[PDB]
């Protein structure tokens, strides 16, 4: 239960480009957390690299703990070069498969890795036990460093620049220059089962993934087990996991291909900007096959098509929570506060004296209920703790400023633009949230993956268009909806879930999109103190960084 990270400049080469990256203990992917249900595990970072950054642990609800959290601005100032932080990791409900990830700029391109997390000492998965467990991770990778790729828009006011491939846990695949060699592969024996726990750890796109061959069983997500079904594809946004069953079927006689191709490739819907459309392959293999049964190319599968919304839709709308005595459900029934949450990308005015290169010549943005978030220099933690002014405003809002038809394709120029603030929603312990989240089609309706720190949340339902507060509910899931901690909302649609704000700290809330993230698709949720011990926020750890 103990781990060292140490942030490392690491060199690495992917098509054919090479370039020193931040790694943790020189692994691109980093290592793999292991625990078990209900597990403390401490882990001790050492910035042994170039730039400031911070370390998160996604989807672990860090009970009254957020100085571990990572969020960087939020939780805390940024771990400097030379400096070192212990975080302390405190698993509740999870289990299943997490993820951790760098939470400071868009150092996640290269520093992330697996967290698992294995049914507790007594306690057996509700599936049989499966044969071997792989994580898959699916990311992306730029010839140029990261940083400079940020830098870059951040000059411009433009779009970020796409990545230069798809990958799966590092390594773009067959398809790719410089890349066959070094192809992901693993190993499979007829008649055994394999769990794939599979992360979209990439920054830019939700992805459709597949397996030739073979059905894949889900059987679990964002570290709470699902209802289980099968079929042939997956969707999965970033910050997501989901883990799902692979039957090794085939043939080792030599009827049948001995080498199958995963394969995955983006979810994305908007012709007018560009994507990194590549796909990414990684190979698996019947070892105990003849070596002509691998003659040829791997079989490959079938993915949707890139724009495929209805095959995106019809993958979502199987997640249901796994409701059963050993695994039970607690859906908040009486709400005490509705928020309806406008998701847009913006624009803001260029600054004088410069052009920028975003719509309009304008620079890009983002926001929440056309609150376009900014980073404080004194992270908004501190600033609770030791109630300092003017770092942010309590005061972000229920509802949209202005309703309009928010899913309207092309709407007018005017209402592209949004203002920049610090502004962050305060809560009582214990009050139960329903968040809806709602698309606008200001610059191009667009599914966004938003996540939720310090909670998971069930996502009771779903539609396209504009949400309606007095017809909506009346078809929400609230027997067996999935409890996630990142939720696809629909393109130019929406997506209302439910919580209990039991967990006192302050708790980032963003589109997982890194770029969105950057332009402000976010806010803050402070959970205050309720009465009791169980109900009070640790206090600050004696090293925290400093502001
Ligand atoms: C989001 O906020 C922006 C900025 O406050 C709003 O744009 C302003 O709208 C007012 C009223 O029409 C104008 O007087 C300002 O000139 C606008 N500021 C600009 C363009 O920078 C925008 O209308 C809001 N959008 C919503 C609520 O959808
Ligand atoms: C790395 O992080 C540190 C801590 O947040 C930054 O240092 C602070 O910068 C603010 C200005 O935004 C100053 O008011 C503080 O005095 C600084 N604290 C220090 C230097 O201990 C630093 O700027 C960050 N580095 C980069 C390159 O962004
Ligand atoms: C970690 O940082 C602290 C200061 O916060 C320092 O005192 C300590 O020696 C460091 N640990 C190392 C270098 O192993
Ligand atoms: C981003 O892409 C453009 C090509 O469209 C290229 O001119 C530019 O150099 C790229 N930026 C970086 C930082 O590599
Ligand atoms: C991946 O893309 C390459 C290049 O377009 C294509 O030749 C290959 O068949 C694709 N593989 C899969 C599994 O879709
Ligand atoms: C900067 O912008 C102002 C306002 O548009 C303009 O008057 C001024 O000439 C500019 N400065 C230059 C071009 O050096
Ligand atoms: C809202 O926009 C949609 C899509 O353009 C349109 O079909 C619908 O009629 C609009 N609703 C209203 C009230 O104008
Ligand atoms: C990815 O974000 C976007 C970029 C642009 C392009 C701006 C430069 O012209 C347009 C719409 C978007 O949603
Ligand atoms: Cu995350
Ligand atoms: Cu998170
Ligand atoms: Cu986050
Ligand atoms: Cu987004």
């Amino acid at each position: 239960t103990h781990y060292d990270f140490v942030i490392t400049e690491t060199k690495v080469t992917r098509l054919c480009h090479e370039k020193t990256i931040l790694a943790v203990n020189g692994q691109f992917p980093g290592p793999t957390i292991y625990a078990r249900k209900d597990d403390v595990v401490i882990v001790n970072v050492y910035n042994q690299g170039y730039k400031n950054i911070t370390l998160h642990w996604h989807g672990v609800d860090q009970p009254r703990n957020p100085w571990s959290d990572g969020p960087e601005y939020i939780t805390q100032c940024p771990i400097q070069p030379g400096a070192n932080f212990t975080y302390k990791i405190i698993f509740t409900e999870e289990e299943g498969t997490l993820w951790w990830h760098a939470h400071s700029e868009f150092d996640r391109a290269t520093v992330h890795g697996a967290i698992v997390i294995h049914p507790k000492r007594g306690t057996v998965y509700p599936y049989p036990k499966p044969h071997k467990e792989m994580p898959i991770i699916l990311g992306e990778w730029w010839n140029a460093d990261v940083e400079q790729i940020l830098l870059e828009s951040q000059r411009t006011g433009g779009d970020v620049n796409i990545s230069d491939a798809n990958t799966i846990n590092g390594q773009p695949g067959d398809f790719a220059p410089c890349s066959k060699e070094d192809t992901f592969k693993m190993s499979v024996e007829h008649g055994k089962t394999y769990l794939l726990r599979v992360i979209n750890a990439g920054l830019t796109n939700e992805m459709f993934f597949a397996v030739a061959g073979h059905r894949l069983t889900v059987v679990g997500t964002d570290g709470r087990y699902l209802r289980p079904f099968t079929v042939d594809y997956i969707l999965i946004s970033p910050g997501q996991t989901m883990n799902m069953l692979l039957e090794a079927n085939c043939a080792t006689d030599g009827s049948a291909n001995s080498r199958y191709y995963m394969a995955a490739r983006p979810f994305f819907t908007n012709t007018a900007v560009n994507v990194d459309d590549k796909n990414t392959t990684a190979i698996v293999e019947y070892t105990d096959a003849p070596p002509s049964a691998s003659a040829g190319p791997p079989d490959s599968p079938d993915l949707p098509a890139m724009d495929d919304i209805a095959a995106a839709t019809a993958y979502t709308a199987q997640l249901r929570s796994l409701v059963t005595k050993e695994h039970p459900i607690d859906v908040p029934m009486e709400v005490d506060e509705h928020m309806l949450v406008t998701i847009s990308v913006n624009t803001i005015p260029c600054e004088p004296n410069k052009t920028c290169a975003g719509p309009g010549n304008n620079r890009l943005a983002a926001s929440l209920n056309n609150v376009s978030f900014m980073n404080p220099t004194i992270d908004i933690l501190d600033a609770y703790y030791d109630s300092i002014s003017g770092v942010y405003e309590p005061d972000f809002p229920n509802k949209p400023p202005f309703f309009f038809n928010f899913t309207a394709p092309n709407p007018p120029q005017d209402l592209w633009f949004t203002k920049r603030g610090t502004k962050v929603k305060v809560v009582e312990y214990g009050t139960i949230l329903e968040v809806v989240f709602q698309d606008t089609a200001i610059l191009g309706a667009e599914s966004h993956p938003m996540h939720l720190h310090g909670f998971s949340f069930y996502v009771v339902g779903r539609g396209f268009g504009n949400f309606d507060k007095d017809k909506d509910p009346a078809t929400y899931n609230l027997v067996d909806p999935p409890y996630q901690n990142t939720v696809s909302v629909p393109t130019g649609g929406w997506a209302a879930m439910r919580f209990r704000a039991a967990n006192p700290g302050v708790w980032f809330m963003h589109c997982h999109f890194d770029r969105h993230t950057v332009w402000g698709m976010d806010t803050v949720f402070i959970v205050k103190n309720g009465k009791g011990p169980d109900a009070q926020m640790m206090p600050r750890p004696p090293n925290m960084p400093k502001c």
